[PDB]
């Protein structure tokens, strides 16, 4: 017999609340199990006001860095290295969030990015981009096109520029640098010079929507078919074959991706500590668990070894294996926040048509510094 048996989960995005809840409505059919399903909006000042006591649970969903990045310097439920043994999970899965030497993070949803492609009028990636053109006259050469997607988008051209040449820091071996920045170097310039030039030489007017640009891909099937937040699960689908690949080199590497883990659980694990990893562990991380999510709300899949065998048979892991084989783990860098405004003014403006990189370049290099 428990007592009370409530939870507080946090969600919102579009779906999830349906199939949480058909979970609570079987817990509580013992006497006493009820969870409750809410979105986040206010919860940024209760935060503080609930992290002391507040009422009870508390467990929200969010990325990596949102909420393990900012739980770990605030306050989470630091889970200790027991199951590990039980689990016999990855240590790749466990040292990719090893911070100091506590478990400040749960990853509930593996999703990334990929590129598509297909085996009867879609040919394989040569090598990096420099042949990217071949793929483009050669297409034409009989009714297709080798190259469709947004320009002005967010996270690509970043991404793109970033691991190119320059930017923020240097990457050498998987190392980064803490007070050096590489911005003022031939190599970011020559990324933000090439990514600006291919609007202005193109046709130096900018009529490319999100849903245009999305829409020139998404009208056929060419040689350019990346999926993101607008339509990862459909049921089902049929188009003869169809598969996943990594995106390709740039001028030495390819652009800077990383994982899309949700770190979702307890706040210092303060509320059932026992209870809050027990229910966790015996009603969400199981067979029965993601049962609901993953058949009522699909979107992505755990990183389970066992799982993993049948799991293969989706792509939605198979893409983000892919990179993540590897490594890709986004960082936490704070100074990101205020480039922010800084890549804005810089391409936004550089966009306008009236406006250099050398400007926002060497006009930054001088803020930056001083």
């Amino acid at each position: 017999k428990t007592e009370e048996g409530k939870l507080v989960i946090w969600i919102n995005g579009d779906k999830g609340y349906n199939g949480l809840a058909e979970v609570g409505k079987k817990f509580e059919k013992d006497t006493g199990i009820k969870v409750t399903v809410e979105h986040p909006d206010k919860l940024e000042e209760k935060f503080p006001q609930v992290a002391a006591t507040g009422d009870g649970p508390d467990i929200i969903f969010w990325a990596h860095d949102r909420f393990g990045g900012y739980a770990q310097s605030g306050l989470l439920a630091e889970i200790t290295p027991d199951k590990a043994f039980q689990d016999k999970l990855y240590p790749f899965t466990w040292d990719a969030v090893r911070y100091n030497g506590k478990l400040i993070a749960y990853p509930i949803a593996v999703e990334a990015l990929s590129l598509i492609y297909n085996k009867d009028l879609l040919p394989n990636p040569p090598k990096t981009w420099e042949e990217i053109p071949a793929l483009d006259k050669e297409l034409k050469a009989k009714g297709k096109s080798a190259l469709m997607f947004n320009l002005q988008e967010p996270y690509f051209t970043w991404p793109l520029i970033a691991a190119d040449g320059g930017y923020a820091f240097k990457y050498e071996n998987g190392k980064y640098d803490i007070k050096d920045v590489g911005v003022d170097n031939a190599g970011a310039k020559a990324g933000l010079t090439f990514l600006v030039d291919l609007i202005k030489n193109k046709h130096m007017n900018a009529d490319t929507d999100y849903s245009i640009a999305e829409a020139a891909f998404n009208k056929g099937e060419t040689a350019m078919t990346i999926n993101g937040p607008w339509a990862w699960s459909n049921i089902d689908t049929s188009k003869v074959n169809y598969g996943v690949t990594v995106l390709p080199t740039f001028k030495g590497q390819p652009s800077k991706p990383f994982v899309g883990v949700l770190s979702a659980g307890i706040n210092a694990a303060s509320p059932n500590k026992e209870l809050a990893k027990e229910f966790l562990e015996n009603y969400l991380l199981t067979d029965e668990g993601l049962e609901a999510v993953n058949k009522d709300k699909p979107l992505g899949a755990v990183a389970l070894k066992s799982y993993e065998e049948e799991l293969a048979k989706d792509p939605r892991i198979a893409a983000t294996m892919e990179n993540a084989q590897k490594g890709e783990i986004m960082p936490n860098i704070p100074q990101m926040s205020a480039f922010w405004y800084a890549v804005r003014t810089a391409v936004i403006n550089a966009a306008s048509g009236r406006q250099t990189v050398d400007e926002a370049l060497k006009d930054a290099q001088t803020r930056i510094t001083k």
